[PDB]
């Protein structure tokens, strides 16, 4: 019944195959008003009409996934999505007419082809046709159209549409196909924002969230190649050409979990701030940069959220990679021999058993990166590291002074703030990577006659101002727990039109969203399972809405 219904002239559908299409909407997720959380929109290329339930649980089963990388994790319940049922003629692999006129051309690029029947707007269906139908009928703001997508405008053929990329954060389409291929197309001066990938490639899932952080996260490809010039390094979020250390734009992360600079290749000109990031090679997770970036880059997409925490880490402080010049060689041989060494000396996660009664007399670091996102409030965080016995008590010198040391750190605001992709940005230009930016080092020279013993571990906290723990040395191997979202009628019916997904949250987290007051007409309720901590897997959370 909910739908979205076009008018595809002939630039947009000049075989006529798709001139007048009804299009389902499927909600997988709304947590919360439209307004309140980044909205993404997922259409089927290569799907028939029978086969949209296969489309439906393709996306469900993509963008659980890629909720489970962070930083995407950490926004996983303030994303709003939306599964639009795009029936194709053909199936993608018969390879007759689809929806989209997707093409795969000679690099492998998926491409929608305005050329395969002459619609010569076709890959400007997005933000002329679908996202302002969207957006005027499903989306909560309820923006009503400003222009005809079928005649020119008077003036610019694309400003009538930019507003198109900040009510629908991102487009994706999933290609109803076992090939292995990706694409992104950024380029919101001419419209363009949306990324192609498969349903059921054998990395289906890790193309996804590669794809998906191009075109949100504006990351770049850590696999391209070349010398940045001044105004590239400065447009770049995660790859730059700055050989010295004390200059490049990430030397605050430097010796921070694999935070080593090196090139993406032998010989390259192109640096990347880990060999190890999913934006080089699909099967690696997000960077620490990347994630400091796309943790940045979602903030400014919503309004609840002022501080980013990357996961702390301790590690026996030896001199080892500890100032600038112990960075400047840039070979992965070089990142590996880094990486070594930083699991010789790691004491947290799962190496903090590797903590043992010859560490009296050593110096131990804690070390973690902080991230203010209010352009307005500066912080103060209290970092606090004990030496723990197993049975949890404190650790003592032979004085009885506990094991324990503190220090408080200052993180300045995001002054540059509006410069980072703000909500109705066209691109980035210029930021400054250090702006609210604090790497954050507390060391502890643990006593000669310290009284450790057998399984004793270091222990941990990050304090906000009233003391509430932001981080601890359990946080980065917690047990995370899957909660599933429903929507019902008041008389327990499943709402049509709605598929409600998973995500993942740490065990025992309450969630604290404000429900949305509509879910397309209906009426919000009530909800059950919000504010209680979630302990089990398969945990639901229900919203009511009325019939
Ligand atoms: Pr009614
Ligand atoms: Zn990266």
């Amino acid at each position: 019944e909910q739908s979205i219904q076009l008018t595809l002239g002939p630039w947009y559908s000049n075989d006529g195959k798709y001139s007048n299409p009804t299009i389902p909407v499927y909600t997988i997720q709304k947590t919360r008003s439209d307004t309140e959380n980044m909205v993404v929109v997922v259409c089927g290329e290569g799907y028939t009409k029978s086969q949209q339930g296969k489309f439906i649980n393709d996306v469900k089963r993509l963008w659980q996934d890629a909720m489970k990388y962070e930083p995407y994790r950490s926004y996983a319940d303030r994303f709003n999505v939306y599964a639009l049922c795009t029936a194709s003629e053909s199936t993608f692999d018969n390879g007759g007419s689809t929806f989209f006129d997707v093409i795969v051309d000679k690099y492998n690029s998926p491409v929608i082809s305005n050329n395969l029947h002459g619609s010569q707007w076709k890959n400007h269906i997005f933000e002329r046709c679908i996202g302002p139908e969207f957006i005027e009928k499903i989306h909560d703001a309820h923006i009503k159209k400003k222009c005809d997508p079928n005649t020119i405008p008077s003036g610019s053929e694309y400003e009538p549409y930019y507003y198109v990329h900040d009510y629908i954060a991102q487009f994706a389409m999933v290609v109803n196909t076992k090939s292995d291929f990706g694409g992104a197309y950024n380029n919101r001066e001419y419209g363009f924002h949306y990324f192609i990938s498969p349903s059921d490639s054998y990395r289906a899932s890790k193309t996804f969230a590669h794809e998906f952080g191009h075109g949100l996260l504006g990351l770049g490809d850590e696999y391209s190649n070349g010398y940045l010039l001044d105004d590239k390094e400065l447009k770049s979020l995660n790859l730059s050409s700055v050989e010295d250390p004390e200059k490049i734009k990430w030397r605050q992360l430097l010796g921070f979990r694999n935070t080593y600079t090196c090139r993406n290749a032998y010989g390259s000109k192109m640096l990347v701030s880990s060999y190890e990031c999913i934006m080089r090679d699909t099967n690696y997770q997000f960077c620490e940069v990347c994630r400091l970036q796309g943790f940045k880059r979602m903030s400014q997409l919503v309004k609840d959220v002022d501080l980013y925490v990357a996961t702390p880490e301790v590690k026996e402080y030896t001199g080892a990679y500890s100032k600038p010049s112990d960075f400047t060689d840039l070979e992965t041989s070089s990142y590996y021999n880094y990486t070594y060494n930083r699991n010789d000396r790691l004491l947290s996660g799962n190496s903090k058993s590797r903590f043992n009664t010859n560490m009296n007399g050593k110096k131990i670091e804690l070390r973690t990166v902080i991230q203010n996102i209010s352009d307005k409030n500066a912080r103060q965080l209290k970092f606090k590291m004990w030496i723990k016995h197993s049975d949890g008590s404190v650790a003592t010198d032979s004085s009885g002074n506990p094991l324990q040391t503190v220090q408080t750190f200052d993180i300045p605001v995001w002054n540059d703030k509006a410069n980072f992709w703000p909500l109705g940005a066209l691109d980035h230009i210029k930021s400054d990577f250090n702006s609210g930016l604090k790497s954050c080092s507390l060391i502890y020279q643990i006593p000669s006659d310290a009284q450790l013993k057998s399984g004793d571990t270091v222990a941990f906290q990050v304090l906000d101002e009233n003391g509430n723990v932001l981080a601890d040395d359990n946080t980065e191997t917690q047990r995370y727990t899957t909660v599933s979202i429903q929507y019902k009628f008041e008389d327990g019916s499943e709402i049509p039109n709605t598929a409600g997904g998973t995500f993942t949250v740490p065990y025992g987290t309450k969630l604290d969203l404000t429900p949305a007051k509509t879910l397309y007409d209906y009426e919000f309720i009530k909800v059950d399972g919000l504010n209680k901590p979630i302990v089990s897997d398969g945990t639901v959370v229900t919203y009511y809405y009325k019939n």
